[PDB]
DNA sequence: GCCGCCCTGGAGAATCCCGGTGCCGAGGCCGCTCAATTGGTCGTAGACAGCTCTAGCAACCGCTTAAACGCACGTACGCGCTGTCCCCCGCGTTTTAACCGCCAAGGGGATTACTTCCTAGTCTCCAGGCACGTGTCAGATATATACATCC
């Protein structure tokens, strides 16, 4: 069963794939986003934001 | 009538202020002058691309087991109080040497300019030392088997 993505999933996917550390931080107080293992973060974004 | 004592006024000298002129610190100007700038040439340091192989990383598993953690108890030590005595501090007095200003000549060392030559950079060629891989060999280790012996 192939299902589409939400808007949050799509914006997280384009933020990870076109790396946007300033945009990926946004409202986070810590701001510690790790983009080592890009494809694992892509799978995490495809599963749940 | 003559002589001595108290009260009050104007002129001579000291002081504050201002102007003209000379001296100290600093900045503008000028002159030398050597090092930064400009322009041109060329070699190569590094950026870029490409392929191969190994380490790291996120997130999960499973097993073991030793380290971590929590708790209770107990007692040793940190800490506070008190005494005591001794040694350091404050002060007065006396000494003394640091400090500054002086010879007296001479050598050491910093510059400026010059000469010379030995030695280290550079280039070319070559060979052997270092790094890596492997065959072989002697010392260390484990067991197979035979002989003396106690029950």
């Amino acid at each position: 069963l192939r299902v589409e993505l939400s808007d949050v999933q799509t914006e997280y996917y384009k933020n990870i794939l076109t790396k946007n550390y300033s945009a990926l931080t946004a409202g986070a107080k810590g701001g510690h986003f790790s983009l080592l293992n890009i494809m694992n973060e892509l799978k995490k974004a495809s599963n749940h934001p």
